[PDB]
DNA sequence: TTTTTTTTTTT
């Protein structure tokens, strides 16, 4: 499967890169991870390779050397996919254009999702036509002009942008800020687009995008992306052809469990007047414009009899879940190991295959209204969109509620009675506790080898969480790999767990963040640290921490509170400058942070991050867990919580010449059995225990 | 055994 050309070409490939470009390192991890990722494509060993390559190993040259290679002799597209927008530009932007220093021949695309794509006909609108006060009637109409001018000047700069291709079209790739609402209406579904139609079409980013796909040698995708494209069969090339790099793997069952994931509205008032109008619009459809297509259920008398019983049963259903609550009350009720009563059962059936027909109709006329008085028509097709978006996500909740299993593990379900504009409403949840069979018909059957990589696969210094989340086996012929980090930990930095006087119990929070934020404010006053980061477990712990440090509000950059590349952007620059800065967030900047050295000598850690024990997903799969003898702290939390600790402590040493500490306001590492293996599947650091200064609790 | 709420993206 190796042939000697292909091993001469990675390489040749290899010694250009590294005698080319300068500061390219070699390491003996790499040397290791591309004859692996080279021999798991070619077909030379087993199926698939989940590959751990953690900080400094140089990780993306590593599987994009031989990916490329292989694709070169094979006439194969190397799809490389991660966990998001950003990752993506990174990969396009500046590991790609570096391999193509030394093969100039390189022929690379990036595919996104047709939401991210500004569309160039309403954009022209909104650029180039009159806010005139919100009219009244064409707010109504709401005609495609700019609310007012400030919004009518961005877009005529964007348009400036996109036609001198400044800007490509992309929503990330820009700038200007967008609202959302602005962006929904510079973007388009995929009916209320006009595709040959109209007059941009060969001009428009997104159609030009697809097309660059189909030359490509390398085509860097997100994982949402690659799973949409395996369920519909569209938009990349053959599962066979492809080679797939599934980078930042560790994200793939969250992503595959979107497939096993639904909530929506049930209450009976609601659905009655959505049936209405869906029946009133089926029949406006048929009168104003005939569809080539005339399907039985359009039939007046059959549709309405349709959602008659439809109707029935939901109402049916509403009485049914109100007895499990408290009338007049906002209130939850969770089905233990997501098993339905028969009745409940039977009626979701039967939900499921009128709600999948009506989803059917909607999408039959949406298609005959693409398919072909414009205005007319694009407020039908809005309509019938609408609708269909209703019906899928109907079909897709009773579809997920029929279930009996899913991977060998039961369905979460439960109902909400939720205020929300005056009113309550009942909500109808379903989401999929395990998705390896997911995976293994979408992916691992499908591709023949796919590469799995990430800094962090492991949990519990174990591949045993990610063999039971993704399916993939060494049965199968999958194979495991952890290459050890570079960095040198215990000579680089320390692991700092002050003697807090409580654990971060649920009755402890107050005196707890006291005590933390005390001790936190002693060490910005030390001085000895100017790029800081604070990482927190809830929205609602980071906001009480918050409250206590006030005084720096100058000093802090907080998660949300502008987008996380130019929070990063602020800070720095202001590190860079001198001053102290204090990042503070949740799981996205634990996961996505990349400071190197002055930029974060101290990250700050509120508590190890547990799952919500209420949470009714966990509860569901922990009676489960149970049901099968196992234990699931062992299994559940524990587990989920060293792969996050790892995850946070990881943000301290990101190369040779980091520094720093990495403060654990957790005393339960120290004081329970289990904090030993929390510990053990960290990196070596040594342990200080300082004293900590007594907590004032705030009002 | 022992634990308590985050996050992107797509058809
Ligand atoms: S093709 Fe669809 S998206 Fe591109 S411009 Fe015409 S309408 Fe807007």
């Amino acid at each position: 499967a190796l042939t000697a050309a292909l091993k001469a070409q990675i390489a040749a490939w290899y010694k250009a890169l590294q005698e080319q470009i300068p500061d390219f390192i070699p390491r003996a991890p790499q040397r290791q991870m591309i004859a692996d990722v080279a021999k798991t494509l070619a077909g030379e060993e087993g199926r698939h390779l989940a590959i751990e390559a953690p900080t400094g190993v140089g990780k993306t040259l590593s599987y994009l050397i031989p990916g490329i290679a292989i694709a070169r002799e094979e006439q194969k597209t190397l799809v490389v996919s991660t966990a998001n927008v950003a990752l993506q530009d990174q990969i396009y932007s500046k590991d790609l254009p570096l391999l193509k220093k030394i093969i100039p021949d390189l022929k690379f695309t990036a595919a996104f999702g047709r939401g991210r794509y500004v569309c160039p006909r309403n954009l022209t609108a909104l650029a180039s036509t009159e806010p005139t006060q919100q009219d009244l009637l064409a707010f109504l109409d709401d005609e495609l002009t700019p609310n007012n001018q400030e919004e009518q000047k961005r877009c005529a700069k964007l348009k400036g942008d996109l036609d001198t291709y400044k800007w490509d079209g992309l929503r990330d790739h820009t700038d200007i800020a967008i609202d959302d609402d602005l962006w929904r209406r510079l973007s388009t579904d995929k009916a209320s687009c006009l595709n040959r139609n109209c007059y941009y079409y060969r001009e428009c980013p997104f159609f030009v995008a697809r097309r660059e796909i189909q030359e490509a040698e390398v085509v860097v995708a997100n994982h949402a992306l690659v799973m949409a494209a395996m369920e519909s069969e569209a938009v990349l090339p053959d599962p066979k052809n492809l080679l797939l790099v599934l980078d930042e793997g560790h994200h793939l069952p969250d992503v595959a469990r979107d497939a096993l994931e639904m909530s929506a509205e049930i209450t009976a008032p609601w659905y009655r007047l959505q049936l209405d109008l869906f029946t009133k619009l089926v029949a406006t459809c048929m009168e104003q414009f005939r569809p080539k297509t005339i399907p039985p259920l359009a039939i007046p008398e059959r549709l309405n009899a349709h959602c008659e019983e439809l109707y029935e049963l939901i109402a049916s259903l509403n009485n049914i879940l109100n007895l499990y609550m408290p009338a007049g009350q906002e209130a939850e009720h969770r089905f233990a190991m997501g098993e339905l009563p028969d009745e409940v059962l039977e009626i979701c059936q039967r939900l499921a295959k009128l709600t999948e027909m009506l989803r059917g109709l909607a999408e039959l006329f949406l298609n005959d209204l693409s398919e072909k008085d414009i205005v007319r028509l694009h407020r039908l097709i809005l309509q019938m969109n609408r609708a269909l978006g209703m019906f899928e996500a109907q079909s897709k909740l009773w579809r997920l509620a029929s279930l009996a299993q899913s991977s060998g593990a039961p369905v979460t379900k439960w109902a909400t009675r939720e205020e929300r504009e005056g009113q309550l409403h009942l909500w109808f949840h379903c989401v999929g506790i395990r998705v390896s069979d997911q995976l293994e018909r979408l992916l691992w059957r499908s591709i023949p080898h796919i590469i799995v990589t990430s800094a962090t696969l492991r949990s519990l210094n174990s591949f045993s969480r990610l063999q039971e989340m993704s399916g993939l086996k060494e049965k199968a012929g999958d194979r495991f790999v952890a290459l050890d980090s570079p960095f040198n930990h215990c000579e680089q930095g320390k692991i700092v767990i002050p003697r807090m006087r409580v654990e971060p119990s649920i009755d402890n929070e107050e005196q707890h963040i006291a005590e933390m934020a005390a001790f936190f404010r002693e060490q910005v006053e030390s001085k000895k640290h100017l790029g800081m980061l604070v990482l927190f477990a809830s929205g609602r712990a980071m906001q009480r921490f918050l409250d206590y440090v006030t005084d720096l509000r100058l000093m802090l950059l907080v998660q949300g509170d502008q987008p996380r590349y130019r929070l990063v952007e602020l800070h720095r620059k202001r590190v860079a400058n001198g001053e102290r800065s204090v990042l503070v967030g949740l799981q996205s900047f634990a996961e996505g942070l990349d400071l190197k050295g002055d930029l974060l000598s101290q990250v700050h850690i509120h508590k190890i991050a547990f799952p919500p024990i209420d949470s009714p997903v966990v509860i569901t799969e922990g009676e489960w867990l149970k049901s099968l003898n196992r234990y699931p702290f062992e299994v559940q939390s524990l587990p989920s919580a060293s792969f996050n600790l790892i995850q946070q402590v990881g943000r301290l040493i990101r190369s040779h010449g980091c520094w720093g500490e990495v403060v654990i306001y957790d005393k339960r590492l120290l004081t329970k059995n289990y904090g030993k293996r929390l510990l053990d599947a960290l990196p070596v650091f040594p342990i200080e225990q300082p004293e900590v200064p007594e907590g004032i609790v705030k009002k």
